[PDB]
């Protein structure tokens, strides 16, 4: 018993990364990077996330490099 013998620790996401980001990219243009933000900040919720960001798209600060540079 003591901090480092105690408990097991694991990984936060899962494949529900790239189950979403895939179909988020192409959601509002958003690339395949920029995109899993905006589905980490809303749980991958798909529809909340995308639907910020599509707000911010012209409204935040995100970089032509998602879209298509």
């Amino acid at each position: 018993p003591a901090p480092t013998p105690s408990s097991s620790p694991v990984p936060t996401l899962s494949p529900e990364q790239q189950e979403m980001l895939q179909a988020f990219s192409t959601q509002s243009g958003m690339n395949l990077e920029w995109s899993q933000k905006c589905l980490q900040d809303n749980n991958w919720d798909y529809t909340r996330s995308a639907q910020a960001f599509t707000h911010l798209k012209a409204k935040g600060e995100i970089p032509e490099v998602a879209f298509m540079k």
